[PDB]
């Protein structure tokens, strides 16, 4: 009926509450559960569903052999209900596609789904289940996006495409969406940067999207800009660093570190002023453990210096992709823009002796009210029967 | 689009005819069922529905094994309707918990969920499924509440939370909750009494909970309130006892029963004058068999003498948990308020051979017409396939 | 929002297509699919559903297992989508029952359900799926109904019960029931007649029930009525007997036809002036088969000419129990109330090497344009694993 | 509410942008999944949904054998959301059928179900679920229809069904249904020609069908007809031949190419001035491969040159069945009609080495914007756990 506003502040929040936790892979032990990757959350006006990616097989049955290729054309995005193990008898299908973003304008759903050969990657954009509209390869190198939702504000709808080396410089874009039409576009002029898996998010009628340099960067590269694409760039400045791998904390950069800068990990932050809420593993070489810090100073300081951590998942606990999610005040009833993540808690190959790879997710929203810190790990025990 | 109005009477009733039955186990022993506890009932205008904590296990699998942390982080709320088995293919996600309750106002559904360790466990209040306010630990010793529905009067809507020990004098607060926002709370001035797992009821615009005293009564401990917190307490005080363990009945007291009063069971009782309706087990020393009994003047005499007995579940078989709920004029067309109860059958363990444990459920109502007693109870036939 | 008027006559018909069938059994096999006996469907004014009575069991399970008390306290009425195999995860719980009938008056579904001990069974009615009454056994000896839809007119519904023996006289009432509340009862007086399972349809403003003899007629017995409960009583007197077991075709009787008059199978029949639409087994010994034949004059003449016989299910088929439903014109938006009816197609035990019996159904409407004979049995392959 | 108008012009477009695939058959190696057949999409003005037939037997099941009548009594249509594996937990009950098609006319579905004997099949019609009419067999020799959807122009749905041999001369007829009831049908005086199977579409307030020719084309037939059923025969004149099997491209006619004209394959084609789209396979013998060609003379002219060709399947990869399918300007928002298609990838017998056969589905639209070829084959690794 109306559109998302998007024009109120991220609410002042004190620490994360648990949202959810879905227990997939424990359930798909027995359950006919999907095998899973990247379950981002996103959210309408009136509810809140998981996004993810399957390649069409099921967990203990053969076709959950994990040695083929990311870039199938098995490969669907579909959706469930937060919370609920991703079955077939669940879960609505949305898209063909091994890369993917979603977001709801209010109004209808959009979802961009890229599938095809990788030199030639076609992204099909639906709106309430329609084609609207397809954006095709500009490099002919892998085009490919966030991986979690895109973000909207006023009835336009924002993401970021990368095309191009995940192992040198590539070449960036920002997509303006209506109605699941590109009504504008621009190329970031961004040497030395590399974005990938962006997670975007509104706040105050302009987007924030923190990503992943999988290049030569162990902080995370940020782009941020209006409802006119004029956009600004740089890295988060904080000696407390984001991706992983990374070297142990030190003085940070507001250019990409390079010590242990190759490979990443898709992740998020959220900015406040000069401050920054960084989600992060709890290892420095490993998708083991998650952590929330919040540190005072470091969208723009370099010191390794912060003031609070909150345990999300143990350092002996295997964690994975993580990204942002909002919750508008159409759907809370607040006067601000409720900051929350989710997590993927990675099983399976390379770490663990399965013929298969898969996630499990948690997720947790900020409050100004009283929280505390855990370990929400999968707690699936490995292998399974068809690993014997 | 109204809240409930909370200010009607419990219906005059003679007996309690069966409103439902899950067979969960037994249909569990091959479809996909999870391993359940608490499977307590509470409705809205419209509907009713049954709310459990799982594990995120199903039956017959591994993930089932029950030598694991009752507060595990993998422990979640879950709801499906009323009389169906529960399993990730009708059951909707509500809360990461090992710990719960949860009501509806006649416009949305509360749900609240404890999770968290030991010493500072946080219960996640959700209103129409977002997150309202967060109530943490104030003894930080397994901050806890009722395994049963909450109390809704004119839009508000009350229940009990317990910190402290189990096996001795623990810390006792009421709440009251608005839009799931705590705008109330009182902590109880109850020396020598124990409150845990209570089951809470309106009645004529007051809230009046039956709960378990864990220390030191086999008798049930009674709390009753209006919505401005102004309360009084005591102990049922029929000989006719209502825990598990009990001693024979006897001498009953206005206080605790010292007699067998160490351990309990969840339970309820619905007073009417200065008589009440007492569901108990059958024996009193296991939780085996159950049954109503009418005592005309047992909320406030300690003789032993009772007038009416209704069979619900034979002694030689198992029953478990059991709680109230109510059905509203806004959703029954009555002009009284509904008194009903459910009760869990647990299977498994310590009393049976198996790896795990689980409860499937039965439900009656009370009515003012012709009724009758019977056994209806789990009816599985263990051990189950995983077991062997 | 109005009730169904029931005031239409039935449709003239010349033939029976073919509505549903379910492939219960076969879907059972490898899917989770309940054990079931008596899949009755009934309609509202917005779509039909298949009613039916599980032990709570599944197919290819140990608890499937039929050695057990046909009335169980493990017994209960659920529903399902026409033409979709029974499942936990698509079907809905009605009551706790182990004999049952349902309706919907355009308004809500009342349900009917008979549980408790032989010597005092309560049937629960309930209202939009509130408990609205009771009727307890007046004769302690097997209170029972239709197992099949009751009647509806103007807002009242209709139904028949029995109790006492059923090989010998027993006492029949008539129920008139609005919004789930008894409204007026009478008791037939039918000496040397005996009633069970009836199949009861509306019919220009009444009723007409046609049932099965358990005690000594091989021809049906029928009840028709009117608002007021004012009713008759007598036989189908056409000489192609109804019954199964039955004699071959003869002199038929307007009062029962005590040759091969014991036992029998649930079944039903339309009157359409002095004529008769029979449906019935093909088999005189078994549950075999199943034709629906046109005698133009067999409602009140007992000779044994017939006219139209119509193939169902072939003679080396299994058949079951049958039974009448309407569409009524709020459904349709036709000017009279359609007729159509279902079959039970009954697998497994006393007739075939299985450790459990369930049937799978059909369903067909009556037409007035062009149709064929054929057979469409339930087509599993027995035995199943479970019975190995 | 209100008809689809059914008169605006196929959309100009330019390829082909990926809409759906449902992976049935990887997911049916664990999941509860049906054998299913000739999965067609149709849409309504708000949804689209994949209809199919079924024998009523699961994958990895023992009825999944394959040695039966294809035209049995078991044989249903069914429907469930496009992009779902279609399972007994997620598929609605649409009609008994061997031979089916389905239409939506911006009011409530329309299905056809022929069920019956050789010499005598019926055809059920359903609006809203209701029966409406029957047609039965005109020629005694298997009644058959479009195995896709039926088309629609302001409220009056159009079908093609023929009756006869699939070797030699038959029967064909259109028919005109409102509300589900057949109001006019004529025969075609088509001699020398052969019509199977028809992808029928509307266009411009007119309806083109494209079929299939099983005794002596390898070009595809078609016939197209306004309101009225006045109508128009020929074949595709291109000497890109349409059908499987066919002779290599080569020098077309606008009757029927007698080299390899025997047997055929359902399929589809577009006109579009004097162009054709054609989607066809990618071997000449064998079902498959997957193409689309643009021939910009191809509907008249009779040379074999064309100008565009998208990959769709490998020619290593089996297909099967295709169909189009449209979106009413009612659903998309568009000025014009939006041409899709599907394709059934079938897997098992006869070419592999299975007890069973069964399709997977993909789907397409056409779009005026950048697209794509590649391979989207089903992917299943046969044979299955049943077939050891
Ligand atoms: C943030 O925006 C709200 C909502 O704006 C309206 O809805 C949007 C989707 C878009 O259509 C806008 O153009 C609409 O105005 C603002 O609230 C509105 O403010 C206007 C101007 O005063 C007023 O007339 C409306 O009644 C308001 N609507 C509601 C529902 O309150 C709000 O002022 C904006 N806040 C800030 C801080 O920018
Ligand atoms: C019990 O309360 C009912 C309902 O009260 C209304 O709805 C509540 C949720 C809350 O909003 C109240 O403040 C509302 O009045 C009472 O019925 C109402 O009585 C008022 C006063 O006479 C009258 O104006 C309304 O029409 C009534 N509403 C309805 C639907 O009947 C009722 O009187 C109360 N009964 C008792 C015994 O206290
Ligand atoms: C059969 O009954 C219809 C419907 O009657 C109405 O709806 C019923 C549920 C009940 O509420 C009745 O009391 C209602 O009248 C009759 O149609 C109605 O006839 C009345 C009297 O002429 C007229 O005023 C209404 O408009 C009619 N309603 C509709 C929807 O047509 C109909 O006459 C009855 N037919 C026969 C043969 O008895
Ligand atoms: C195509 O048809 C549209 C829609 O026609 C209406 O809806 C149909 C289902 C049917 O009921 C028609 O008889 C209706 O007119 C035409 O648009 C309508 O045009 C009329 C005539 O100008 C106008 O009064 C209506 O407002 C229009 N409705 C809408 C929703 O726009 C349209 O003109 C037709 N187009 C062509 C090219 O034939
Ligand atoms: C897992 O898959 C591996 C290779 O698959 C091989 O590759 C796939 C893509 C197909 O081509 C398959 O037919 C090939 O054999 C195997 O090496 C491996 O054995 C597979 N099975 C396992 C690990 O159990
Ligand atoms: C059931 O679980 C028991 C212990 O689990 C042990 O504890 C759990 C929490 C994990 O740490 C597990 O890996 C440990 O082995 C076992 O003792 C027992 O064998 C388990 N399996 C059974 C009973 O089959
Ligand atoms: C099927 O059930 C039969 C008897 O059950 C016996 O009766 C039931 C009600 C229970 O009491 C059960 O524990 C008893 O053993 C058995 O005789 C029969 O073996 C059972 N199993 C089969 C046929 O596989
Ligand atoms: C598959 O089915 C074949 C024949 O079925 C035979 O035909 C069916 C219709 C039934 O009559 C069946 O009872 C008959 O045996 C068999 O020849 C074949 O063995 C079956 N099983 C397989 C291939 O595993
Ligand atoms: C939001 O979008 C609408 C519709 O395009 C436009 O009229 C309006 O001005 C926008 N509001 C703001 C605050 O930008
Ligand atoms: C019920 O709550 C409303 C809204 O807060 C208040 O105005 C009203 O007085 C309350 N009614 C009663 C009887 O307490
Ligand atoms: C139908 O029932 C209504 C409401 O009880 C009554 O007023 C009306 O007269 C009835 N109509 C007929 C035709 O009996
Ligand atoms: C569409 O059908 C309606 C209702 O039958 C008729 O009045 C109308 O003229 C039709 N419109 C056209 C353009 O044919
Ligand atoms: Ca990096
Ligand atoms: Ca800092
Ligand atoms: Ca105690
Ligand atoms: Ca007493
Ligand atoms: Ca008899
Ligand atoms: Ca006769
Ligand atoms: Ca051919
Ligand atoms: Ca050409």
């Amino acid at each position: 009926s109306v559109a998302l506003a998007g024009n109120s502040s991220l609410c002042p929040i004190s620490g994360w509450a648990i949202y959810s936790k879905d227990n997939g892979i424990r359930i798909g032990s027995k359950g006919d559960v999907f095998v899973i990757r990247e379950p981002f959350i996103s959210c309408s006006h009136l509810e809140c569903r998981t996004f993810f990616l399957t390649q069409g097989a099921l967990l203990n049955d053969k076709h959950s052999n994990g040695t083929v290729k990311d870039r199938s054309p098995y490969r669907t995005l579909m959706s469930c209900p937060v919370g609920e193990a991703p079955s077939p008898y669940n879960s609505r299908f949305e898209s063909v596609a091994w890369s993917a973003s979603a977001c709801h304008d209010g109004i209808s759903w959009l979802t961009i789904g890229i599938s095809g050969p990788d030199n030639g990657a076609v992204a099909v954009l639906k709106y309430n289940g329609i084609i609207t509209d397809t954006i095709k390869s500009w490099r002919s190198n892998i085009l490919r996006t966030q991986e979690s939702e895109c973000a909207c504000i006023n009835g336009s709808c924002f993401t970021i495409m990368t095309d191009g080396p995940s192992n040198g410089q590539a070449s960036y874009k920002i997509f303006k969406v209506e109605k699941g039409k590109v009504v504008k576009s621009v190329e970031l002029n961004a040497p030395n940067y590399h974005y990938e898996e962006c997670s975007c998010y509104p706040d105050a009628s302009e987007v924030m999207c923190v990503c992943r340099d999988n290049w030569h960067g162990s902080n995370r590269p940020w782009v941020s800009f209006n409802q006119n694409l004029e956009y600004q760039i740089g890295y988060i400045c904080s000696g407390v660093f984001g991706d992983n791998p990374r070297p142990n904390d030190g003085t940070g950069s507001c250019g990409p570190v390079s010590s242990n800068g190759a490979y990443g990990v898709k992740g998020f932050s959220f900015k406040y002023g000069n401050g920054v809420w960084i989600g992060r593993t709890k290892s420095t070489s490993s998708r083991s453990g998650f952590e929330m810090i919040w540190d005072p100073n470091g969208w723009t300081e370099t010191d390794s210096s912060f003031s609070v951590k909150q345990e999300i998942v143990a350092i002996t606990d295997w964690s994975g992709y993580s990204g942002s999610f909002v919750q508008h005040p159409e759907l809370t009833g607040l006067d601000c823009m409720r900051p929350c993540f989710w997590v993927e808690l990675i099983r399976g190959r390379p770490k663990e002796n399965t013929i298969w790879t898969s996630g499990s997710s948690i997720s947790f929203c900020g409050v100004n009210s009283d929280t505390v810190g855990w370990s929400w790990p999968d707690g699936a025990e490995l292998p399974f029967t068809i690993d014997k």
